[PDB]
DNA sequence: CCAGCGGCAGC
DNA sequence: GCTGCGCGCTGG
């Protein structure tokens, strides 16, 4: 299952490979602007490249990265939980990971599995995107 | 110069 | 079903 490209280039669209940083995406997208967010989200994943690394980091060096995005302590400590979580539980979706509600579990169930017709987003952007392929389907 | 704004956990 | 978390951005 790949999710096609859309006229509204969500980050999501380039991620779907990797559900672990399609979810961090998601995360550094909690009440922060993607203008904002996405150059930083490149930063973390360099310094920490998968859900392994994470796993393993201070939260105080994650803050770092994050503090002109703010919100910059509890989302520092929710990725490495997350992080964590994601290796650990046996989860089928990320919902039920630390970190992830409605809005990343929307998200992993278009562009990682093939869910897309059973999802009703509530996210603005994520509308854009499950309303043009209900349109663009066939 | 100023204030409104861009998910999730926990209780 | 309510609150805290939080910065730089942006328009006026």
């Amino acid at each position: 299952w790949t999710p096609p490209r859309s006229p509204f280039n969500l980050v999501q669209e380039t991620l779907f490979h990797d559900p672990w940083k399609l979810l961090i995406a998601t995360i550094f997208l909690n009440r922060t602007s993607g203008k904002m967010a996405i150059p930083v989200l490149w930063k973390f994943l360099e310094k920490y490249p998968s859900a392994e690394v994470a796993r393993t980091a201070d939260w105080r060096d994650v803050s770092e990265l994050l503090k002109p995005l703010g919100l910059y302590d509890l989302r520092a400590k929710t990725i490495v939980k997350f992080s964590d979580e994601y290796l650990t539980k046996q989860w089928k979706y990320p919902i039920e990971l630390h970190g992830i509600g409605k809005y990343g579990n929307d998200s992993y169930r278009i562009f990682c599995v093939n869910e897309w017709k059973q999802v009703h987003p509530e996210d603005h952007k994520l509308n854009k995107y499950h309303d043009w392929l209900w349109e663009n389907h066939e």
